[PDB]
């Protein structure tokens, strides 16, 4: 159960590994995997596309039914849906996309959603094509998340810069 291996403990509750979140989910089958979602839960590329592809589109069919019944999420918000073959649950969290002009103050609100779950496997919110400074996103995670978070960052160059900045 939550058999995370090869992580480096940065703080009492934040761990980090250079790994693909999809491969980690397949090996660990954690209680919760966090998806770096958008407000309409359309998993078209990046982390969301890769998680959805690993469920063979089951995540997208379920997300479409959630949107039809509940409407879109807000930036900074989340919803809990099935984790299918990857996890018991998937927590879909919307971080701000600064490449499309959304406010960075909402990154704290996005990480706050992690606090409803004791243990999570997660990506670095708003990083990559969402345009936030990835080291800043790690600082927000460390300052906001109190529950136990295992971050998978699929880039050794970024992993090394994050660990070097953190110490
Ligand atoms: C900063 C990056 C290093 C990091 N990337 C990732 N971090 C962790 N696990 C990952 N798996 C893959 C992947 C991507 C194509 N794939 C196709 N088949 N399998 C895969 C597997 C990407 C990836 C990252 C962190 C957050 C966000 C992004 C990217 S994003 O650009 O998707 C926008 C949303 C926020």
């Amino acid at each position: 159960v939550n058999s995370f291996s090869g992580y480096l403990k940065l703080t009492d509750n934040v761990y980090i590994k250079n790994a693909d979140i999809v491969e980690e989910a397949k090996k660990v089958k954690p209680t919760v995997v966090v998806n770096a979602a958008n407000v309409y839960l359309k998993h078209g590329g990046g982390v969301a596309g890769a998680l959805n592809k690993a469920t063979n589109n089951a995540m997208q069919v379920e997300s479409d039914d959630y949107i039809a019944t509940n409407g879109p999420l807000k930036v900074g918000g989340s919803c809990v849906l099935s984790g299918h073959n990857l996890a018991k649950h998937c927590l879909h969290v919307v971080g701000p996309n600064v490449n499309k002009g959304e406010d960075i103050q909402l990154l704290k609100s996005a990480y706050e959603n992690f606090n409803q779950h004791e243990v999570l496997l997660a990506p670095l919110l708003s990083a990559g094509i969402f345009g936030a400074d990835p080291i800043h996103s790690l600082r927000v995670c460390v300052d906001t998340v109190r529950t136990n978070v295992y971050l998978a960052v699929f880039d050794k160059n970024l992993y090394d810069k994050l660990v070097s900045s953190f110490l």
